[PDB]
């Protein structure tokens, strides 16, 4: 069964393809731009995206939005994680966190799926903490400064398979896969 | 002011840290195992736990025990909520409640606190009902099938802040905070 993943993020495609590929699912990246609205929830961005894309791309298709939410920073950068990463980057987050009593944060992923004229959403959350230094050559974004709960390594020190086994995206993909199994029986 | 929370439940740590953190209290999780005795009251489990831990962990420290008490089931699973959840789970409770005339139940939380060689306890109770279906991606345990009185959402459909504003644990934490204010003036 093939699923078209509308995204411009190669790293995300690799993580999604790695996880689902093990279950006979073929992920096909489709670079079709769509508006990502400003909103207080990743789910709202995904809802608008699906509504904008339907009828314009092959089906079934999926999109995804994710972000890092830092407790001591009231959830920042959250929905705007990509922009913040491109501007202030890892250095900026570490600067903001200097002297922070609480370095806890969570990553969240929301997957939107569209098939037979209906939209569905799946989400995943992984709590952890912001490290005091960047480490790792894998992943992308804030992976070098995020250590998931129960681990001694940052996401960037993990392989795609290892990251998927613990990440927000991996959890969203697990829920997504279960739904696919049950509803499509592909 | 820091308080060591002796527990192996990450979800509970997050709820406690969220509530008290807003008042300048730093919660530090300490994973030190202690015996949780079989008893007919959460308070008895907490009393034994504190007595077993004192002198072994830094101070001041706190522990907590909680459970779901279903009216039509004579208070079950109560003190053994964790074990019952791990075995029969949400499905088991819903199965037991099929055809139930009365779906009322309450959640109770008891916090034990030890400082300067003395133990103190604080409790909270929130009544509600068992839903006929699980809903929600937040929380843990029976949160997906418990709707607190005055709400249209299950605990699992609420954020930590929203849950704390209505839950048994939130009420116990409120009593705890008031005591801290008055007796420690930190």
């Amino acid at each position: 069964m093939k699923i078209f993943f509308i995204t411009s993020n190669p790293g995300k495609v690799r993580e999604v393809a790695n996880f689902l590929g093990t279950f006979g699912i073929e992920i096909v990246q489709l670079k079709h731009e769509y508006p990502e609205i400003q909103a207080e929830k990743l789910e709202d961005v995904v809802d608008f995206g699906i509504s904008w894309l339907k009828g314009k791309v092959p089906e079934p298709f999926m999109i995804e939005d994710s972000g890092l939410f830092i407790e001591s920073l009231k959830g920042f950068p959250g929905v705007y994680s990509s922009y913040v990463y491109r501007t202030i980057g890892l250095e900026g987050i570490l600067k903001l966190m200097e002297g922070a009593e609480d370095r806890r944060a969570y990553f969240k992923s929301v997957i939107g799926f569209y098939i037979d004229g209906k939209a569905y959403k799946f989400s995943g959350v992984t709590w952890g903490r912001i490290s005091n230094e960047k480490r790792g050559t894998h992943g992308f974004g804030y992976d070098p400064i995020f250590i998931p709960e129960g681990s001694e390594k940052t996401f960037a020190e993990m392989t795609i398979e290892e990251k998927n086994a613990l990440s927000h995206r991996g959890k969203a993909l697990k829920a997504f896969f279960e739904w696919l199994k049950v509803n499509l029986k592909y």
